[PDB]
DNA sequence: GGTCAGAAAATCGGTTGTGGTCAGCTGCTGCCACCGGTTAACCTCCAATTCTGCTGCCAGCCT
């Protein structure tokens, strides 16, 4: 019953905590988003350039 | 053996004359102090006691 069940319960209980230090709170806040790779960075950059040209052209 | 023009003193003050003298910028010119931008192998989660009041918590009569 220790196969991520009680671990999940303690994970949600730790997620609903306070964590009264600001550095620890910022690290816990930034730990949620997952990492990337080269093709994902390429497609994000292409979307950035397309959106920037779209708003420039529309203005 | 006496009255009137001239000469000779500082004195208060205007001229004046130039002889520097100091500053007042004035470029200006070099420079130097300061602000802003840029760098493309990869490597992605911290360093004692004493007293009073308040709040959170669990059994437990009452509905």
């Amino acid at each position: 019953e220790d196969e991520s069940e009680a671990l999940r319960q303690a994970r949600k209980d730790a997620e609903l905590t306070a964590s009264a230090d600001s550095v620890r709170a910022y690290l816990k806040q930034i730990g949620k988003v997952a990492l990337l790779n080269a093709e994902e960075e390429v497609e994000l950059a292409k979307r950035i350039e397309a959106g920037l040209y779209a708003t420039q052209l529309m203005t």
